[PDB]
Order: C-alpha cells, then structure tokens, then sequence
C-alpha cells in the first residue's frame, strides 16, 4: 500500500503506464490470506496485468490511457471485441482490484463480527460477494469460500500487509486508508468505463 496510484485528472482518463507500475505491486495480497486456495487467483491476477503490459508495450503512445485501449481494441477485432486482448485481461483485472479494495476498505472501517471481533471471515464475505462470486462456478465458489473462512487473525493478516516495514498496527491502517481513496476512484472509473463501452461480459468460469 506504499506505492500510491495517481489522482485522477478532471477528464477521469487514466493513464495505462502509471497503473500497470502502481497495481504490479498489489498481488502479493493474495499471500497475506494464508491458503495455498489463493495462488491461482494470484497468478490470474499477475498474467493480466502482464498481458496489458504487452499490449501497451507495442505502442505505449497509443495505448496511452486505458480508454485508449478499449477503443483501440475495438477498433482492431471488430466483432471480436470485448472478448479479446488486454480489453479482456482489464475486465477480469479489475474484479480482482475490487476485491482487494472492499477487503481492505472494510477493514478501515472497523467493520467486523462482534461475537469474533479478531476475525476477517466478515470482511472476507463482503469482498468475495461484493467482486468476485457471481464468475465463479459453485465448485470453485466452495473452496474459494472455504479459504477464505479460514483466513488468519486479524492482527495476524495486518502483521502480513507491514512485513518488513517497522510500523504499529495503526500506522499500517494509517497507510491502507491513505492508499484507499486514489485506489477506490480509480477501480470506479474503470468500472464505468466498462459500462459506458458496452464492454462487461457477465460469464462463469
């Protein structure tokens, strides 16, 4: 949470370089649950945000803003599109920075179970249904869940996110909520974007 993702501009037009940079440090997420259920999410997540960086690396200029990439897109695959290329890797991309915004969000707040107050089973929940359940099929949705119900200790989880860092739990809070509002503004945006260019497709795997 230290590498901090840029403010958005007026326009809300998000550029590719800066996000690719600030989201590569982000999968380490997945090791802070403390399931081995959580390394194929954490290598999908990671082959996204490599195939983005593919595409833009072929021509960075027009591949400038992630706008640019959906237009762009379309533009190349025609009927294709949206089920294609780092269009496709963004869509999926983005549930999992979804999740990891709600959890983390919720976390902040001080939401919890009051019979479990040093449990994340409730946090967990609200991100899982939140960014991620609907694409899953029931027999990933299972185990997926099950991981997730047998998460650490909270303060165990938080001892996770400041590895290495000498920082109190509360700086670490500090730090998550400070990283939070350009982080949520952007997975917004992205979100709308999605929305605004017909290109959310709402299948299971």
């Amino acid at each position: 949470a230290e590498h901090l993702l840029k403010p958005l501009p007026a326009d809300k037009q998000i550029e590719t370089g800066p996000f690719l940079e600030a989201v590569s440090h982000l999968p380490p997420f997945f090791d802070c649950l403390g399931s081995p259920v959580f390394t194929p999410i954490k290598a999908d997540i990671s082959g996204n945000i490599t195939k983005i960086k593919a595409v833009y690396d072929t021509n960075p200029a027009k591949f400038r803003t992630l706008q640019n990439i959906l237009e762009v897109e379309k533009e190349m695959y025609g009927a294709e599109w949206p089920k294609v290329g780092a269009t496709l890797a963004l869509m999926w991309l983005k549930r999992g920075l979804r999740f990891i915004q709600v959890f983390l969000q919720s976390i902040c707040d001080g939401e919890r179970d009051e019979n479990h107050p040093n449990l994340i089973r409730v946090n967990a929940t609200k991100a899982y249904e939140m960014a991620l359940k609907k694409y899953h099929g029931w027999i990933v949705q299972k185990i997926f869940q099950a991981a997730l119900y047998a998460a650490p200790y909270k303060s165990d989880f938080l001892k996770a996110l400041s590895k290495g860092q000498n920082v109190t739990e509360e700086e670490c809070l500090e730090k998550i909520r400070l990283f939070l509002v350009n982080y949520t503004a952007t997975i917004d945006v992205i979100y709308e974007m999605y929305t605004q260019m017909n290109a959310e497709l709402n299948y299971k795997v």
